[PDB]
DNA sequence: GGGTTTCCACTTATTCAGGCTTTTAG
DNA sequence: CCTAAAAGCCTGAATAAGTGGAAACC
């Protein structure tokens, strides 16, 4: 249908992409192990479009039904490859996947030489496979008696426009009504809320959002041994003039483009002090009931 | 063909999105 | 007093990452 900004395209696989490398018990290969190499995002059902947008963006990739409420779209035809590899040299990666992308494209050489169907080959990408994502099995680990390292290096880029933001924020934003019980007259609040959340991996990312949008404050949270941050900007001018002119000018996709767009009805209205009369903040409650999980 | 690649159904782990209420600032 | 802003709390699930099975292809 409509194709997608390849900076915009970057930033959301920033936030929702994942990179892939299966290496498989196999009793009919030479080697005995098989292989997959590929790319590939899972979204909500309702968010579908945006994975058929990509897939005529790059004219490559399969999409499928992941479950009951979930699509993706995964890329593992090797040739097909190539053009993820272009795609992300000409638009790269800035948080810690970059450093996935980079593996990637390691196994991505060893299987274009066909050394895969090799021990050398194998044995080279169970090394790469050992610092991809959650890394090799205990199994795969005993099946390759060498010291493997696990380790790679940091990523530390900056955010490189308004367009991977755009990207990214259509991944990991959120645009909350906060309806707040007040000592005023009408007993209401209306508290705009814009949020960007992530692990802490990526803490210099998210503390450059501060600088980069000019407000904001970051929150960190964890559950158990599983910690991440949260940047909010709640002050109504942040707001006005710094958050939505950035998503104005640079379009949110998915239907998260929807919540924007709601959220910014109800930026008008308390621009207009209609957010101080029991009218407009019954509009206001409106709005909130039918946006994010009430779409 | 015999190996190898690709696709499809489905699961598992966790990092998100994004819900609140209460307190302080101005 | 009054309204805006920030402090401060939380977890279900949409993500991330992954696996089993087998058809299709070279
Ligand atoms: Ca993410
Ligand atoms: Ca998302
Ligand atoms: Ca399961």
């Amino acid at each position: 249908r409509e194709s997608i900004n390849p900076w915009i395209l970057t930033g959301f696989a920033d936030a929702e992409g994942s990179f892939l490398l299966r290496i498989r018990n196999n009793n009919k290969s030479s080697v005995g192990y098989s292989t997959e190499l590929g790319f590939q995002i899972t979204l909500h059902n309702k968010d579908k479009s945006i994975l058929e947008n990509i897939q005529s963006t790059w004219k490559v990739g399969v999409i499928a039904n992941s479950g009951d409420n979930a699509v993706s779209l995964k890329v593992t035809r090797f040739e097909d490859l190539k053009v993820i590899i272009d795609h992300f040299e000409k638009y790269p990666l800035i948080t810690q996947k970059l450093g996935d992308y980079k593996l990637f494209k390691q196994a991505f050489s060893v299987m274009e030489n066909k050394e895969h169907l090799k021990e050398n080959g194998i044995k080279e990408l169970v090394r790469i496979k050992a610092k991809l994502n959650w890394g090799l099995t205990d199994e795969l680990k005993k099946a390759f008696p060498e010291n493997i390292s696990k380790e790679r290096s940091l990523i530390n880029k900056n955010i490189p426009n308004f367009k991977w933001l755009a990207g990214f924020t259509s991944g990991e934003g959120s645009f909350s009504v906060n309806l707040i019980k007040s000592k005023s007259k009408l007993g209401v609040q209306v508290q705009l809320m814009f949020r960007i959340t992530q692990h802490i991996k990526d803490k210099n990312l998210m503390n450059s959002l501060i600088t980069y949008l000019g407000c904001g404050y970051i929150n960190e949270y964890n559950k158990s041994e599983f910690s991440w941050l949260s940047f909010r900007v709640t002050k109504f001018s942040d707001i006005n003039d710094k958050i939505i002119p950035v998503f104005q000018e640079n379009t949110l996709i998915g239907v998260k483009l929807e919540d924007f767009e709601d959220w910014c009805k109800v930026a008008k209205l308390i621009e207009e002090k209609k957010h101080l009369t029991e009218s407009g903040l019954d509009e206001i409650k409106k709005i909130k009931l039918n946006m994010n999980k009430g779409r």
